[PDB]
């Protein structure tokens, strides 16, 4: 049951796994990239806030970080502060299997967008994955800038 709007935030809480990562600036999502983070779980703080738990590599070690995200005026949109100011929203989700996030980072230097595909399990059908790829292309993210994380160290060995 795909959902493209009016999302039940409580039903996207819990564990997620970071499968595909995309950006119009590839350095942001390659190794050592400011945006190469691996989601661990999403939880509802309040009627209007979220807390993301994610892993990043710090001196070679998987390291847990927390990010507070607040709902904004536009529906489904959130904002967060990681290497600049970020606005993100759900593109679509199947609550039990996958979710697609679009993020926009606005900074002094150079504005850029992010696309992320999470799964309830460390992978999803290639049907879901290429719907994601077509999304990225429609948003003019080059296919060269889409990274499959299923075959990289995404800190799964550190989720607890």
């Amino acid at each position: 049951d795909v959902v493209k709007g009016n999302f039940d935030i409580s039903k996207i809480s819990g564990d997620w796994y970071s499968i595909l990562l995309a950006s119009d600036i590839k350095e942001k999502i390659e190794e050592n990239g400011s945006m190469r983070v691996f989601v661990k779980d999403i939880e509802v703080l309040s009627n209007s806030s979220l807390i993301f738990t994610m892993h990043t590599k710090v001196n070679g070690k998987c390291t847990k970080i927390s990010l507070i995200c607040n709902k904004t005026e536009k529906d489904g949109e959130y904002d967060v502060v990681h290497d600049g100011y970020n606005l993100f929203r759900i593109i679509e989700t199947a609550y039990e299997d996958y979710i697609i996030f679009h993020l926009n980072n606005v900074n002094q230097e150079q504005e850029f967008q992010l696309m992320e595909l999470y799964g309830r399990k460390p992978d999803v059908s290639p049907k879901v994955k290429e719907k994601f790829v077509r999304y990225c292309q429609g948003m003019e993210i080059p296919k060269e800038n889409i990274l499959d994380l299923t075959q990289v160290d995404r800190c799964l060995q550190a989720r607890q």
